[PDB]
């Protein structure tokens, strides 16, 4: 065929039970897109058995709970790996133990795992692809407040509340359409934006210990083992406050290094400049806009700063 | 008539020069709605003279600059007080010195100043009303990247990036339509989200000095004159960090009190509970969700806390 959506819905109508998967570390989209496809199907073919397997992140518990698959249901069922770049990165690994495999994602097509592959690279999120799918079957009536909830939240998180560049006029329109359904976005949004007061004091530290260039283009934060225990926080926890300096006016590149003990795992992100470049120089790597390195000392951490800062000289 | 939009466009076509106004303390909407109506008109009747008067807030300088009216142009011209609850709160006061007055706003109609009054109470923002207006004249083609810019930014700020409850599915749709025009929202958005690193250290203090109830429902911050000079910041500046604790999980009501010297001007905001109530008890007042009081001591500040906290006992 040429209209993959139809071939999917077909494979679906011909299976009494289908289970959906998503990548490992879950995000609002990976959550909404999964629970969404599910909630949708369950509304269209109540005679079938739709399940969503996953580790279940308590962080997204409010979006919806997952299902406990008995691994023997994979016998004669259709597996749908929703939102997942590469297969190994799929959550439950018994997905390949189904009748046929079908994947829906919005990341660059490099794996193409699964029989039928539909990747709308230009989509803001998989949730969005799901809305497109159900919208292609005029089921915008069969859907309700429960389904739209996840789909919204999904698009919301994957685009940071329609802020990121991946937000298109269509994305808005879809968001527009979901809000039609009664569910109160303001509420849902807040419960998603909640924060732990426990970590707030530390975050204040980050704000009190900067490191901006005279030009404001470069900014760093050294989290010494001392502060890690002074504020009583694990190296992991503190490492989530990277973008706590991103909003500084004029900031072009910033690095956040927290000492784990025998190495200083530093996460480096830039406004929009090839950075993973220098990352490799130090044995690191990653996306050109958000890479990571694991120096063995602050003296080396500084060499990284010097290398990063020099990158700003080529641009002006 | 019954279709105010037409009566406006009429009064417009019959005036070689029209000037637009907005309320005093400007906001992104009041800015976008003004510059927007203007930029629009200037595209429709280049033969006329459209001007936008205002004090000009350097904060919104990037949205667009205002015009310097010679007060004698008001001779035979149409004045359009865009986005402004009450007349006294209008910026340039020589507005009443025009041929006829016409106002467009989205706040409750309590003033009704001006000949023709159009208030879409259910609109997310005046900018949105402007899009509606131009959209009613099929001028979505005459408009360009420059006009949509302000209108977007306007809706954006007035709804905090489609987060507030005033965000409707139509609001999204309008946002959707504006993005069609080439202007890059991501960029524009950031320049609007920029922050001053100068105040960041202090903000860290606020995060390091909370005051949450055992239930997390109540939170306060006492900004003593000491810290006001320890971090070298004016009482005004520090007072803008009220909602710096709003995202705490479970927070229902919070107060932020900063000592100005001979009085402690405290701004009190709640999640969604009638609060201006207690405000009056202390000689204050304001909206039920964001009021203000000016106690003469921290001992009194505490009485306010007690009164506010007791308000949480009636609800559960
Ligand atoms: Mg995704
Ligand atoms: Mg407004």
């Amino acid at each position: 065929m040429v209209e993959i959506f139809n071939e999917i819905m077909q494979r679906v109508k011909e299976a009494e039970t289908i289970i959906i998967h998503r990548h490992v570390r879950p995000d609002p989209d990976a959550y909404g897109s999964q629970l969404g496809l599910k909630l949708y199907l369950e509304r269209k073919f109540p005679e079938k058995n739709i399940y969503a397997t996953g580790e279940a992140e308590p962080s997204l518990s409010f979006i919806g709970d997952l299902d406990e698959i008995d691994d023997s249901v994979y016998s004669d069922a259709l597996v749908i790996v929703c939102d997942t770049a590469n297969a190994p990165r799929i959550d439950d690994q018994r997905y390949l133990n189904g009748q046929s495999l079908i994947k829906i994602d919005h990341h660059p097509a490099t794996d193409q795992y699964g029989d039928v592959n539909f990747v709308n690279t230009e989509a803001s999120s998989t949730s969005e692809i799901i809305f497109d799918f159900i919208s292609h079957f005029n089921d915008l009536s069969i859907i309700d407040e429960h389904v739209a909830r996840v789909l919204y939240l999904g698009i919301v998180g994957d685009t940071g509340r329609f802020l990121f560049s991946n937000t298109s006029p269509h994305t808005m329109e879809v968001a527009s359409q979901l809000l039609a359904y009664p569910f109160n976005h303001n509420a849902e949004l807040n419960k998603m934006s909640e924060k732990d007061p426990k970590l707030m004091p530390f975050q204040g530290y980050v704000l009190q210990n900067f490191e901006l260039s005279d030009s404001h283009e470069y900014c760093q934060i050294k989290i010494t083992n001392d502060v890690l225990k002074q504020f009583d926080i694990q190296p992991n926890e503190a490492s989530q406050f990277v973008n706590t300096v991103a909003d500084i006016s004029g900031l072009k590149i910033w690095m956040f290094g927290v000492d784990e003990g025998d190495q200083i795992r530093c996460r480096i992100r830039s406004k929009g400049i090839t950075i993973n470049d220098v990352a490799n120089q130090f044995g690191g790597g990653g996306h050109p806009n958000a890479s990571g390195v694991s120096v063995y000392s602050w003296d080396e951490f500084e060499e990284l700063a010097q290398a990063l800062r020099q990158k700003l000289l080529e641009h002006h």
